[PDB]
Order: C-alpha cells, then sequence, then structure tokens
C-alpha cells in the first residue's frame, strides 16, 4: 500500500517519528505487511481548502484490494484522526482518494506484482 | 472536487490571489458549493513536456461525478485559459488528468462521502 | 504519457540529462510521439518505504492506452533500470502505479483527447 499525504502545514509541525506510526498503523489497517507499506509527507504546500488556507491536508491511498466502503470508513477514521493528533489539521479538511489497483498494475522490482 | 497543478513556472510568477481564483472558477464550473473545493498549486519543479522545459503544467481533478465528454472539454477550456492568463502557460503544454470519483472511495471528516 | 517519480535522493543526486533520458525512452516503450510525452522528478521528499528511509521512489505512469500486464512488466523493468542505474535506488524499493486513461479524461491544448 502506498499513503501520501501533502499540506500545508510546515515541516518543522510534523514530529519525529510520523513516517514510522503511518507505516504501523497501515500495516494494521490494511493488514499487509509494514515491509510493503509505503508513505510520503509532502509539507509546506500552497494550498486552500473551501476557500481558506487554515491547515489542511490532501491525500491518497493506493492498495492492491483492501479497498471498500467499511474499509474505507475504517481507514479515513485511522488517518483523519492521526493528522489531527499529530499535524493538528481538522478532520473536515481532509480529502482522501483511494485507489484500489489491480495487481498487474503495480510495478515493482522490476515486474509487477501479477 | 479537488484540483491539482504541478508546474516548472517559478513561485514568484504565482499571482496573489491564483487559489482564490481556482476556488471560485472551480465551484461555478463544478456546480458545487467552495466549501468543498480543493486547490493546491507545486511551483518549481523539475518537469518537461514533449522533452522541453518551456513553462508547462501537468494537473489532475477529482471529483465525485461532475466529469464526462462534454464537461471535460469545458473544464479544459476553463482551466488551461486561467493557466495561460494567470501563469503564462501554453495551453498545449498542459495535461489534466480526470477522475470521477465514488463517494465510497472519498475519505473525508473520519469517515467518506458514501 | 506522463511520468512522474517522487523519491528521496537528494536533488544533487539526479544526473544532469535524466528528464531527456527519461522522455526518449518512454517514447520509445509506449510507441508514442515524444511531443506527447510529459516527465517530473521530485527529490528530496520526506518518504519511507518498508519502515525504512534508505533510498526509495513512488512513481506514476497515466496514458491513453499501451497498459497492460505484459506492457506494465516492460514498463517497470525500464523504470527500474533507469533509477537504479541513475538515482542508485533498489528495484525493490520502486512502486510504480500505472493507470490507463480515457481519451475523454484527459485535458490538453483547451480540450480533451476524445
Ligand atoms: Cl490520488
Ligand atoms: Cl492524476
Ligand atoms: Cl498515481
Ligand atoms: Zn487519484
Ligand atoms: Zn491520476
Ligand atoms: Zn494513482
Amino acid at each position: 500500500p502506498m499513503f501520501i499525504v501533502n499540506t500545508n502545514v510546515p515541516r518543522a509541525s510534523v514530529p519525529d517519528g510520523f513516517l514510522s506510526e503511518l507505516t504501523q498503523q497501515l500495516a494494521q489497517a490494511t493488514g499487509k505487511p509494514p515491509q510493503y507499506i509505503a508513505v510520503h509527507v509532502v509539507p509546506d504546500q500552497l494550498m486552500a481548502f473551501g476557500g481558506s488556507s487554515e491547515p489542511c491536508a490532501l491525500c491518497s491511498l493506493h492498495s492492491i484490494g483492501k479497498i471498500g466502503g467499511a474499509q474505507n470508513r475504517s481507514y479515513s477514521k485511522l488517518l483523519c484522526g492521526l493528522l489531527a493528533e499529530r499535524l493538528r489539521i481538522s478532520p473536515d479538511r481532509v480529502y482522501i482518494n483511494y485507489h484500489d489497483m489491480n495487481a498487474a498494475n503495480v510495478g515493482w522490482n522490476n515486474s509487477t506484482f501479477a
């Protein structure tokens, strides 16, 4: 699984340990081994949410399976909770795009996951 | 809706007011309230288009609905127009990926839009 | 085609000529004319792969057609080879999301490709 967060929160406001915490919690939530989880945080962005530039986040989760109505609600609770607690971003100023990928459509290690 | 523009135009060449203009113009175009529009501009990027490093932009629009043949043509004219007028990017050096998202695949406020 | 690479490798470790090499080799691999190939490289990123901050890359390839199981394997071999040779990233620390786009969902030059 691949989780990306783009935010206007400054770099110095991203606490030490954040990438590891995302990795750990997404392994737990998706049920995939942590070795297969990738995370990426992009602070200091020029962005607005609903016309204002208070803290906000635009995110994505790509996964080979483990995407669906109830799963995605659970991911969103987890991820908005982390963004609120660690980055002080209100949950109502977070969007997360969920993308269910076919194995043949994910490249890795000179091939695909097919 | 979520609109992202990645460009090699320098930060100083992005006008004050550009995020607000994008927000207003996208609210009008999608028919959705401004409160639901998120915009993100990423200048100073290392990019090329057709092998050239003249000004260019790589963009995306995600929306729950309001995506389709005619609508996307209209969005492309609007958005290329804004990129030309405000960032001085030629329309033939812009790509916009349109993604129609299901409500269950968009996280927001500790849940999804389903 | 649009190819994006996000990496924790520093900017100074991205060799001169890399965007041009990507452009040329993607044109060949995809069959598409070079004028339609867009490339974007984003160094210095705060990312982890498998919980580790060793060099890694998170990438995407969008194309109107030319996406499929054998093609994607071929792209992955090409692109992981380039990331290994030029950026010193292990192929087993690269993910590439492949997205086959409908022509009507790609904006360019004030319109779409439909
Ligand atoms: Cl996304
Ligand atoms: Cl996109
Ligand atoms: Cl992607
Ligand atoms: Zn997306
Ligand atoms: Zn896309
Ligand atoms: Zn994607």
